[PDB]
């Protein structure tokens, strides 16, 4: 496996600016800021790629505009708005914030149990995948349910999702693979398997269209790189350092790999050797 080096490791357990408490999700921003859903502190934290905090937003609570254990975050490429999913009254809740972090609106998602994966398409549609009843939902910026399709026959437990142009690649945490769907919802094929991609919890798609699938089975961060059609190209690991368990996977334009060490309350930015 090709080694990965630590380019930046930032965060520690706490409440202070730049600290985390069990962060469950992250994304990249319009300017590829590292944007973290700092779950147990009820806030979003926005960083540059060397871990410098730009700003944070979020007050703990269940009022509209407040955050309550936010676990997933995405940014709308065309206007910088944040899409944040947390726990509302009883069930999951989706809220839209401005690029300043100001509450704009709540999107009713009573048809979703758990948001296990969150992404935004090129056209500006919000994609949320449910892990309990495996289902994909495509949602407009103004809250319209544009499309949904059932994937329970083809998936066990979704854990992340990525989109390239118009197909959906869904991480199957308990299926040990990625499931590929069209925008139609028509299933196409799977990428990976239990040998290489064990308990995958992160996926992103390189510019070239390759599929990067992250896992931390051996308590070290491992990445498998597949072609768009499912041919294993390479594997990556951090052999010279003992990386913790991680979740999520995003590729920066430089080719750096970003993941979240949820159980150790920090972000990792990695480069290939």
């Amino acid at each position: 496996a090709t080694p990965m080096q630590i380019r930046c490791k930032f965060g520690s357990l706490g409440t202070a600016k730049g600290q985390f408490n069990s962060p469950h999700g992250f994304c990249l921003g319009v300017d590829e800021e590292i944007i973290v859903a700092d779950t147990n502190n009820h806030r979003i934290e926005v960083f540059d790629k060397m871990g410098a905090l730009k700003f944070q937003f979020g007050v703990a609570g269940k009022e509209e505009g407040q955050l309550w254990y936010p676990r997933k975050v995405a940014v709308m490429h065309n206007n910088g708005k944040f899409v944040v999913c947390d726990r509302g009254n009883e069930r999951s809740r989706m809220q839209i914030f401005s690029k300043c972090g100001h509450f704009m609106r709540k999107i009713a998602i009573r048809y979703i149990d758990i948001v296990a994966g969150l992404a935004v398409t090129a056209k500006g549609h919000i994609v949320a995948v449910d892990s309990v009843s495996p289902t994909v939902f495509v949602i407009s910026e103004e809250g319209e349910l544009v499309r949904w399709f059932d994937c329970s026959d083809y998936m066990r437990e979704p854990s992340d999702i990525a989109i390239r142009d118009n197909d959906f690649y869904v991480c199957d945490f308990k299926g040990h693979c990625v499931a590929v769907f069209q925008d139609d919802g028509t299933f196409l094929y799977r990428i990976g398997n239990e040998k290489v991609t064990c308990f995958p919890n992160g996926i992103d798609i390189s510019n070239a269209g390759d599929v990067l699938i992250g896992d931390s089975h051996g308590n070290r961060f491992h990445v498998a790189c597949y072609s768009r059609e499912g041919a294993l190209q390479s594997e990556f690991e951090c052999p010279h350092v003992k990386v913790s368990r991680c979740c999520g996977l995003k590729i920066t334009s430089e080719g750096y790999v970003v993941t979240l060490a949820k159980n150790n309350h920090h972000v990792l930015v990695l480069n290939t050797l």
